[PDB]
RNA sequence: ACAU
DNA sequence: CGATGT
């Protein structure tokens, strides 16, 4: 119903899907950019949305913050819940980097604990997520 | 259908 | 119009 303003919002951005993938996290209240991943030459939207949430988890844990995370990715929310990124992207030489980061993200999920709520950003009611890359 |  | 995913 209402936006939890005391929160972190994340989102992927891409050039092509599959294509060049990046992501970032912002303070929901102010839009301040809190982290940004350097672009990855080939990945999918869902892999980047997944990496963005996991990075958010690590970021908040390191800072002893109990803020929730907003994501507008139904897929990535489920993947993080499952601790398993069910991407269809081919594993080959040119996708090695994104797949390494996804594999390492799952590994982190499987070796650490967190209570961070991971919440659906309700775009239909609230407009676009504040971490969005005005590209779509 | 939904995330879009 | 094309894509990745449930
Ligand atoms: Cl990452
Ligand atoms: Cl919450
Ligand atoms: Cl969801
Ligand atoms: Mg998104
Ligand atoms: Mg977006
Ligand atoms: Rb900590
Ligand atoms: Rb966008
Ligand atoms: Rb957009
Ligand atoms: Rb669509
Ligand atoms: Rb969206
Ligand atoms: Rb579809």
């Amino acid at each position: 119903e209402e936006i939890i303003w005391e929160s972190l919002s994340v989102d992927v951005g891409s050039q092509g899907n599959p294509g060049i993938v990046e992501y970032k996290g912002v303070d929901t209240k102010t839009g301040e950019v809190l982290f940004e991943r350097e672009p990855i030459p080939i990945g999918t939207n869902n892999m980047g949305e997944f990496l963005a949430i996991v990075h958010g988890l690590r970021y908040l844990k390191e800072r002893n913050s109990r803020k929730p995370i907003y994501s507008d990715s139904q897929t990535a929310i489920k993947w993080v819940k499952d601790k398993k990124a069910k991407s269809t992207l081919v594993r080959n030489e040119e996708t090695a980097l994104i797949w390494k980061l996804v594999d390492e993200a799952e590994e982190w999920l499987n070796t650490h604990t967190y209570e961070t709520p991971i919440l659906k950003w309700q775009t239909d009611k609230w407009g676009e997520i504040k971490a969005d890359y005005g590209r779509a």
